[PDB]
């Protein structure tokens, strides 16, 4: 599916987009200001796991491009730490998402976003 | 998630990029061109089920735009048919890779690309 470096860009800019997406959208739910429906939740929370494990076979060898650094292949056990952190957080998501239990959620929530802020400021360009 | 006509644009778009690369990506084994590894296509077309209901609902009221056909809004009923038509199939594709059954997989894939095209020859623009 990546035949060229510009396949592999194009690709996880997409999942990216999509999680962006799946994880944004609760925003209100977790601040209160929209009522909880947790089967809504638990469904919404599948899609964004299956969407977070999409992008990062897209960053593989051969693949410098889009807004991504270089530093993502120069250091690469750096770069997989910070891609392990955002995976764990999913996995605490769905946890809560999964027990229908709201104040989990919005806690592990905030781990997510700040586990995708702290990936951007080390390896997504401006 | 769609506050304005573009965003729903650019999600569908990026949903149907995804499908397009996990459908796509499994064309040398329904040709018998790479080995059917039986489980990994079934966690593939799980991927593709999850991304094939994505795109639809943000090409809601009022969302014109893309490469999008007008006929979308206006003929809605028959566009309908061309999307059942489609996820039908995705669950024909399903059913042959959870059984782990090439020649149903390889037919389920055909019904699937067909219905692919049947809605962008009818409803997307050149
Ligand atoms: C590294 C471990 C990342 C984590 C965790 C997340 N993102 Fe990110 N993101 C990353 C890179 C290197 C890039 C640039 C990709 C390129 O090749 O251009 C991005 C890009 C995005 C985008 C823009 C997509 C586009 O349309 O071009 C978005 C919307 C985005 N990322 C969102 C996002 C969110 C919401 C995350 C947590 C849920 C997240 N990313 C995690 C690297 C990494
Ligand atoms: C209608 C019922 C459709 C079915 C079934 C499929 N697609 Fe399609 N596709 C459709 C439209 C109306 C559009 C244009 C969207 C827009 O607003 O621009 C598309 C677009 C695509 C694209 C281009 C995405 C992009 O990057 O802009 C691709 C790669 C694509 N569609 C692929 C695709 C595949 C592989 C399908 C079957 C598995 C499929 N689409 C079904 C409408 C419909």
């Amino acid at each position: 599916q990546f035949a060229k470096p510009e396949d592999a860009v194009k690709y996880r800019q997409s999942a990216l987009t999509l999680m962006a997406s799946h994880f944004g959208r609760m925003t209100p739910v977790v601040k209160g200001q929209a009522p909880y429906d947790a089967a809504q939740i638990k469904a919404n929370v599948e899609v964004l796991k299956t969407l977070s494990a999409l992008p990062w076979a897209a960053f593989g060898p051969g693949t410098e491009g889009g807004d991504a650094r270089p530093e993502i292949w120069s250091d690469a056990a750096s770069f997989k730490q910070k891609q392990q952190a955002f995976q764990d957080n999913i996995v605490k998501l769905s946890a809560a998402a999964d027990a229908g239990d709201l104040d989990k959620l919005r806690a592990a929530f905030g781990d997510v976003g700040a586990s995708c802020k702290a990936c951007h400021d080390a390896y997504r360009k401006k």
